[PDB]
């Protein structure tokens, strides 16, 4: 996150880090056993960690669960990033605490405008490097799909949404991939890739959650 | 044991030390002449040491009795450790005390999280040699059969079952084969086996108890 602010303490309880021998990329709490993130943070053994905020430092409010199953949108393609979505069964059900809590699926898809709240423990700078140790947050809109498709001629598909500044200095950035963007309760989007991090006319592009419930469930249902 | 502590004096009192010049397995006492092991600890002549504490010190508690009869389970691979469990009659049926008392046979396989007892006179250490006088206890719970096989790859039956950390320090070890894994009052498991001893991701193995209250009381009735 370039340009947010660290998170208070347990406030967005339904963040994970992805560990695999330190983290790599963020996810959400969906229910007791179901984790979602993004296809581009495949790993065949992960490790995931809940109830966090200082990733380096234990702090006693942690869970630890490994991945049981990761599963992949079918239809992930690598070279584009399109329908970035994949979903992480835990060995074990986790203990939802004021810590770690679930959080909510779309009813419908925000519109542009719409104002939402992005986290990760990705880097917070827009040249060079600096990962924090802290839940950093980041309060951004999404953009008209107009803009979104300006900023990536061509680049852009029907499950990809623009989230963030035209300005820059304000977005998200590796180590931030597959974490939440959430709306009015909602997850509705996952951070999935950008040109740079929060450059001018290179806004956050996310995975649109809102064209993925069906599939979600439907995964869910069946394992 | 790694990691545990000394069991409160005749506090497990179904516990046996198998000796054959000196103590190299456990097992636990099932009823006044059956004593239960793993198979792996399978010798020609064997002397059973009930109401043992100090494993190198006579206290004035202790029956020594003989096995009048040993018998592994006819499905036991020695190489796979699949169907880890014999039965001993002993010479003569014990005393039994406050001391020498028998455990309960299962009544449903335990689930994972289920919280247990595990003891042996086994190596102590997780790098290194010490043997302990005192018997030592352990508690830990079963884990999900998901992280058993996770850590085991192809190695894991429907007859074995992981009890300990995935982040080790605490476990069973060499000297410990053949005893008991208690919870809720009854055996759910012998210690089996494990690759070296309390270390991360190498949970113990043991046999799963459950599979076989069917095959026991048919041993026990027929010999
Ligand atoms: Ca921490
Ligand atoms: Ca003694």
């Amino acid at each position: 996150i370039v340009g947010g602010y660290t998170c208070q303490e347990n406030s967005v309880p339904y963040q994970v880090s992805l560990n695999s021998g330190y983290h790599f990329c963020g996810g959400s709490l969906i229910n007791d056993q179901w984790v979602v993130s993004a296809a581009h943070c495949y790993k065949s053994r992960i490790q995931v960690r809940l109830g966090e905020h200082n990733i380096n430092v234990l702090e006693g409010n942690e869970q630890f669960v490994n991945a049981a199953k990761i599963i992949k949108h079918p239809n992930f393609d690598r070279k584009t990033l399109n329908n970035n979505i994949m979903l992480i069964k835990l060995s074990s059900p986790v203990k939802l605490n004021a810590r770690v809590a679930t959080v909510a699926l779309p009813s419908s898809c925000a519109p542009a405008g719409t104002q939402c709240l992005i986290s990760g423990w990705g880097n917070t700078l827009s040249s060079g490097v600096n990962e924090p140790d802290l839940l950093q947050c980041l309060d951004a809109p999404l953009l008209p799909q107009a803009d979104c498709e300006a900023s990536y001629p061509g680049k852009i598909t029907d499950n990809m949404v623009c989230v963030g500044f035209l300005e820059g200095g304000k977005d998200s950035c590796q180590g931030d991939s597959g974490g939440p963007v959430v709306c009015n309760g909602e997850l509705q989007g996952i951070v999935s890739w950008g040109y740079g991090c929060a450059l001018p006319d290179n806004p956050g592009v996310y995975t649109k959650v809102c064209n993925y419930v069906d599939w979600i469930q439907d995964t869910i249902a069946a394992n």
